């Protein structure tokens, strides 16, 4: 008993640049088009740190994290 929903649990990596206006320094933001594209889960310093936990937002070890009937 498989099940693909019409909006599957997908993530994506953002490259931005943080520290000083001369001076910045290379972040990685994991952010996903579920249930928001501006939806920030994570951030690495380190490229490998936001494929691995992209990983860990699409593989079965996520589970369903929605608050039972508002609880």
């Amino acid at each position: 008993m498989p099940t693909k929903p019409p909006y599957p649990r997908e993530a994506y990596i953002v490259t931005i640049e943080k520290g000083k206006p001369g001076q910045t320094v290379t972040w990685y933001q994991l952010r996903a088009d579920h249930p928001k594209p501006d939806s920030l889960i994570s951030e690495h310093p380190t490229a490998q740190e936001a494929m691995d936990a992209k990983k860990r937002y699409e593989d079965p070890d996520k589970e369903l994290e929605h608050h039972h009937h508002h609880h």
